[PDB]
């Protein structure tokens, strides 16, 4: 529920019974022999954990400070973290007695994730999708229905992701008790912020394992980039009571801090209650919760998850921002130096981890967290050319 | 050189010594402790190497019959079991002196894993394509300038993938001094197929070990697409002395095999020598090179490896072919029941396995190799459907 200050089930009466019953599910089954017999399996022969660390011996050489290793979360089957949080509250959804599972989208990307795990295990997919955000993500869309998913257009309002996520939560509120809504990252009412972060935890666990493979030694720096925070969440949270290990988040910098189009919640938001929990999002002069802006859609979230807000009070992670002509910078870099395309989204923790590398020393350490791969962002990165 | 009565160096005096010193030095590296070290190191930690073998339970279980696995090479970097070739060859290359790469692409996917490669081994890249090839793949053009490699446009000709090989030949035949030619598939003159197959077996050397340790016996038949047959040669040649595991390989039936729009080699072909091999190549009257049709670009070769012309004359693998319309069937099925969306080149592969399936016994296995991933196909389908 509370990551310090920050968190809580701040929604309308109607949300708290299911989140409840939610609660109540997911302890049941957390530790169970045979809910993490079945999830370690899919997640095994399915999605193709464990994903490997990559040593960029190039990208280090030509830096000249300290080794920089990759977590490649890029190999993950539908090529992003997201796949290891939707396999895992698909599975528990099942084995709660739901049915269906919904999820909310622009990018597509989550929708993709939600679509693929339900095909999985053969529950009903419903992704409430702006009649916007579908025009301009005509593959993403084609992708859901090609997986057996509904994609239910949202023509009332703004028709957005804000009218699709009210158009949701009024679905959710109704079927709850068959259906399961299924949340992409560490934000929203607790349980939520909970389980993505132990679903994602697995990044960690097995980076963890294999830096002491590697070199014998836990990194002297771990880097990921932070939308709302799950992959950070993932790759931080065992490392955690390993005080050595110095967690850096990177979040959207957009044109500029200074210019207002920027994604940047834990550096330049405020304190507020938006969307079911307690935690910094982007606000103007008056109350106002205000746009977001990221080249990476990723990024573009004024909210930030609570878990990193408790996590940068206490001084345990430092939270900093890349602009978008250095992540499109470290983009290239990655493209032309290790082969590897990587996301918008990952090519902001690449461009912070290369400045971070030549201020140490070659014995010393860098993990950098590749959330995912860069074929869903090569249209965007061509315009931007 | 030779598989039965099929194989040879059919090229010009020009080529003999190039592919001499490829031969030689391919002796020396085969077996080098140090190169296997290196290319087990990259495919681990690069290409994300072993591939999870995943039993399809829902498909298994609504077709009725046989356990259905499929070989997720679709999860490699890259997204086909081409990358396996590629970072062989390269290292090959690497390991001879040589400093360039040169290879032929079409359809985009073999320069792009080219590309991958050589940025991987940091060696310069020229790819030879069609300029009409160019016009058709603007993602995988710029996929090739993102990865360090230059797209070299071939304009002379029909401006198709026949005048790029030939400008590709001309150019090893000056620069093979620094310069390998890497191809992408189980064809050409000695030593390439044997090379190419020797690069793709790791995929049957996982597959053996992993369907041991899941159901503790060999397979009861293995399916692989065949194009030129080196995903194929790749999962069928560690099984070849397993007198009871029945191979099947699956030629594009196209429009049909009476419809004369096919590249079925082995079912309507006869042979002869093209592109310096004796293999079976589609043949008209004249006995001249009959063009090919195949929905997936990958399967879309009027000739095949001559590995797979001596396997059908000793009956050692059957050789059938699935219709255009046969495969897309199962591009939707699979991507709606187990939430893979595969390559229209393995849905060729995913056809047979189904059909297969239903006439066999539930306590009976087939490994399907799932050669590739399908978001590259996903404009072709569409535009069928
Ligand atoms: N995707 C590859 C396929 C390919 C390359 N070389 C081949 C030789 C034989 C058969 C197929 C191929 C391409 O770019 O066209
Ligand atoms: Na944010
Ligand atoms: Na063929």
């Amino acid at each position: 529920m509370w990551f310090g200050e920050f968190g809580g089930q701040y929604v309308p009466e109607t949300l708290v019974g299911p989140l409840k019953e939610l609660e109540k599910a997911y302890k049941r089954f957390k530790d169970d022999e045979e809910f993490n017999r079945q999830l370690n399996y899919y997640l095994k022969t399915w999605a193709g954990r464990p994903t490997p660390l990559y040593y960029a011996k190039r990208l280090t050489e030509k830096i000249g400070g300290a080794k920089v290793y990759l977590k490649r979360e890029d190999l993950v089957h539908g090529g992003a973290h997201k796949t290891n949080n939707a396999i895992g509250q698909a599975l528990l959804a099942k084995l709660m007695g739901k049915t269906r599972l919904i999820a909310e989208t622009g990018a597509g990307q989550h929708g993709v994730a939600t679509a693929m795990a339900g095909a999985l295990l053969g529950m009903k997919v419903d992704i409430y999708m702006g009649a916007e955000d579908v025009e301009r993500q005509k593959m993403n869309v084609f992708r859901m229905k090609l997986l057996g998913a509904n994609v239910i257009p949202v023509n009332s309002g703004s028709r957005t992701l804000k009218d699709a996520i009210n158009e949701a939560l009024r679905d959710w509120v109704a079927t709850f008790e068959y259906t399961h809504y299924l949340i992409g990252s560490v934000v929203g009412p607790h349980p939520y912020p909970t389980i993505v972060r132990d679903f994602q935890s697995v990044i960690g666990r097995e980076a963890k394992a294999q830096i002491l493979e590697a070199e014998g030694q836990l990194p002297d720096v771990i880097v990921a980039c932070v939308g709302g925070g799950s992959n950070a969440m993932g790759i931080f949270y065992p490392f955690v009571n390993d005080k050595k290990v110095k967690l850096v988040g990177v979040e959207a910098g957009g044109k500029g801090l200074e210019s207002g189009k920027h994604s940047a919640s834990l550096n330049a938001g405020q304190v507020g209650v938006s969307e079911g929990m307690l935690s910094y999002f982007l606000q103007d002069e008056e109350g106002q919760i205000k746009p977001s802006h990221s080249i990476a859609p990723g990024l573009d979230y004024p909210g930030v998850g609570p878990e990193h807000a408790y996590l940068k009070k206490i001084q345990r992670a430092e939270y900093v921002a890349v602009t978008d002509e250095e992540a499109l910078k470290a983009f290239h870099e990655l493209s032309r130096t290790e082969g590897i395309i990587p996301a918008l989204e990952s090519a902001h923790a690449v461009a912070y981890a290369m400045k971070l590398a030549k201020e140490m020393s070659r014995d010393e350490i860098i993990i950098v967290n590749l959330s995912g791969r860069g074929d869903k962002d090569l249209d965007i990165v061509l315009k931007a050319s």
